């Protein structure tokens, strides 16, 4: 697989690789804010992160993953319209490159400057290879970034990046807290999808935040200091690393607030 955000190989091209592109429940999608409904059946979400421990970020080439320990139930997400227990096993961001995109979500067709994503597994699934051959199988945590004010619970990972330049770099990540990436309120929009890159896998429970943090400019120019080329190879800036909306198709979105 040779997949990638380019001309030759972007999102475009990933159907022939990965059918499932062109399948019924494929995210990204456009939140369109006057048709998600209401739904009171949806129960609170709870984000436990208290324990979390984290160990490392790693460029895989396509962006960076802060990892945690998910050997034991230490960060969980549960409620909303999950049953049971979802396990966060990394989390990562798309953005682009300029401040005008970045976003895969969008909101009435607007694309804010990136997106955080939290992953989680359902325990009882016993491990995340298993959870994502599984139509409920993970829970994505999505959150939108603006440009604006710093966020400071970001800092500690800007400050990393140049350390992990390159496709294949790594560098331990110990005791970080992803509590301070969080917006102030909860409440959310949710829809079943699938994963925004190759395998394209639909086994995804989407909880999109409705509130944007705020990062500084700053802040994301260093994201876009990444490459997506190995060490010692021509530069390719890690930008635009965000697949398009897809077709809702029979989905509905359904919201957590009036
Ligand atoms: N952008 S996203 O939808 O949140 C997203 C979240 C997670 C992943 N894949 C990961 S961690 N590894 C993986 C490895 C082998 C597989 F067969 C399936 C997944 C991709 C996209
Ligand atoms: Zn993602």
């Amino acid at each position: 697989h040779h997949w990638g955000y380019g001309k030759h190989n972007g999102p475009e091209h990933w159907h022939k690789d990965f059918p499932i592109a062109k399948g019924e429940r494929q995210s990204p999608v456009d939140i369109d804010t006057h048709t998600a409904k209401y739904d009171p059946s949806l129960k609170p979400l709870s984000v436990s992160y208290d324990q979390a421990t984290s160990l490392r970020i790693l460029n895989n080439g396509h962006a960076f993953n802060v990892e945690f320990d998910d050997s034991q139930d230490k960060a969980v997400l549960k409620g909303g319209p999950l049953d049971g227990t979802y396990r966060l096993i990394q989390f990562h961001f798309h953005w682009g490159s300029l401040d005008g995109q970045g976003s895969e979500h969008t909101v009435d067709k607007k694309k804010y400057a990136a997106e955080l994503h939290l992953v989680h597994w359902n325990t009882k699934y016993g491990d995340f290879g298993k959870a994502v051959q599984q139509p409920d199988g993970l829970a994505v945590l999505g959150i939108f970034l603006k440009v604006g004010s710093a966020k400071p619970g970001l800092q500690k990972v800007v400050d990393v990046l140049d350390s992990i330049k390159t496709k294949g770099k790594s560098a331990d990540f110990t005791n970080f807290d992803p509590r301070g990436l969080l917006p102030e309120s909860l409440d959310y929009w949710t829809y079943p999808g699938s994963l925004t890159t190759p395998p394209l896998l639909e086994c995804v429970t989407w909880i999109v935040l409705k509130e944007p943090i705020s990062v500084s400019s700053e802040q994301v120019l260093k994201f876009r200091k990444l490459n997506f080329n190995g060490e010692g190879e021509p530069e390719e800036l890690m930008v635009d690393n965000w697949r398009p909306a897809q077709p809702l198709k029979n989905r509905q979105i359904k919201a957590s607030f009036k």
